[PDB]
């Protein structure tokens, strides 16, 4: 049964760049669920889902604070989850 094998871990980064969220599954699986807070995301312009083998990563683009706070990956029954924290521009 699939799980992630390493966790998504908590990052701090500037406004205006892009968050890059990884993860990592026990084996090659999908389709993966992301989610910020309760709410899943959609792939678009704000969000870029993306899978290399067992490597997940979601894109979070043009960072601002509101993009900050809890986001999660879940496959089947299993999830993982960390926090986004944003620091303004000098």
């Amino acid at each position: 049964p699939v799980r992630f094998q390493e966790a998504l871990k908590d990052l701090e980064v500037l406004e205006g760049g892009a968050a890059t969220l990884r993860c990592v599954l026990s084996s090659v699986a999908a389709p993966v669920k992301w989610c910020y807070g309760n709410n899943v995301l959609r792939p678009g312009d704000k969000y870029s889902l993306r899978q290399e083998g067992a490597m997940l990563e979601l894109v979070v683009r043009n960072l601002r604070p509101q993009d900050s706070g809890r986001y999660s990956c879940s496959f089947g029954d299993q999830t993982t989850s960390a926090t986004l924290t944003v620091t303004a521009l000098p």
